[PDB]
């Protein structure tokens, strides 16, 4: 699914699809919906990537995958949700454990989202999907 201009139903589908990919489902509580960022995306004020980022940096993502998971599970889940793939091997897990230890939560999350690999596969306007 890609952005563009025709949207409306399309925008709606993009929004739900981002939730499904990044959080694992699109049936969240209303307190969990990032309605402000949804509005920006709909109004074309931010991109699909921006919206993916807002979801991954939200308290919803933090509580779902980060806080109550061992670090290596958090990392594996980052790979699956943000890049649409499992880590290639344990070296990727070691590398991001070091990244996290050194830069913190947001540095870790943004590493995937701003990555060349993300740009290459999804860019600014395609909803991430499992590859």
């Amino acid at each position: 699914e890609l952005r563009s201009r025709s949207t409306e139903e399309e925008v709606d589908a993009v929004i739900l699809a981002v939730y499904r990919q990044v959080l694992g489902n699109d049936h969240l509580m209303s307190q969990e919906r990032l309605t402000s960022a949804e509005s920006l995306l709909r109004g074309r004020e931010i991109s699909v990537r921006d919206f993916v980022r807002a979801v991954a940096l939200s308290e919803v993502y933090r509580q779902k995958f980060f806080h109550s998971n061992p670090q290596n599970r958090f990392i594996e889940l980052n790979y699956k949700h943000l890049l649409g793939r499992a880590p290639y091997d344990q070296s990727e897990i070691a590398f991001h454990t070091d990244l996290y230890h050194q830069g913190g939560y947001e540095a870790e999350i943004n590493s995937y989202i701003d990555s060349v690999e993300y740009t290459e596969n999804f860019g600014d306007w395609v909803v991430p999907y499992f590859r």
